[PDB]
């Protein structure tokens, strides 16, 4: 076992917003990506705007203060730290991508589902249909479902 949150109530804060999307569409995409994971575990997520959030969502570019710089458009789309205090849990999105609500550019909701997986403690899947597969794939958002391998992974950590 990798690190896991020791509690089932987890807060998140959106540190800043990409100018690529409307603020409301970023909030929705993030809220829906947490909901994917809450639907198969005992976890609950609440958004705060001040105070001490466990998972900070950041948009940043290039070398942005942790050891893992971003690489411009393409390649690394985002990354996240596993459960822990401070930077633990935090999910950072490369502003050099073009974030969207749809199939164009890079879909924020799907990328956030994957990154939130890492923020909760998952590694990668070798199942091509699992959201935790190492490479991005757009899949129809309205019918999106976690694969059984994703659900096995997250239920092996939280129950
Ligand atoms: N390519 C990279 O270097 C980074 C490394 C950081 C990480 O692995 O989080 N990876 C990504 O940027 C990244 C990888 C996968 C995904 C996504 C995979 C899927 C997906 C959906 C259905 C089936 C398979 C994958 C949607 S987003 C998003 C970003
Ligand atoms: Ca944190
Ligand atoms: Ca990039
Ligand atoms: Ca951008
Ligand atoms: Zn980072
Ligand atoms: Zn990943």
């Amino acid at each position: 076992m990798g690190p896991v949150w020791r509690k089932h109530y987890i807060t998140y804060r959106i540190n800043n917003y990409t100018p690529d999307m409307n603020r409301e569409d970023v909030d929705y995409a993030i809220r829906k990506a947490f909901q994917v994971w809450s639907n198969v575990t005992p976890l609950k997520f609440s958004k705060i705007n001040t105070g001490m959030a466990d998972i900070l969502v950041v948009f940043a570019r290039g070398a942005h203060g942790d050891d893992h710089a971003f690489d411009g458009k393409g390649g690394i789309l985002a990354h996240a730290f596993g459960p822990g205090s401070g930077i633990g849990g935090d999910a950072h999105f490369d502003e050099d991508e073009f974030w969207t609500t749809h199939s164009g550019g890079t879909n924020l909701f799907l990328t956030a589902v994957h990154e939130i997986g890492h923020s909760l403690g998952l590694g990668h899947s070798s199942d091509p249909k699992a959201v935790m597969f190492p490479t991005y794939k757009y899949v129809d958002i309205n019918t999106f479902r976690l694969s059984a391998d994703d659900i096995r992974g997250i239920q092996s950590l939280y129950g």
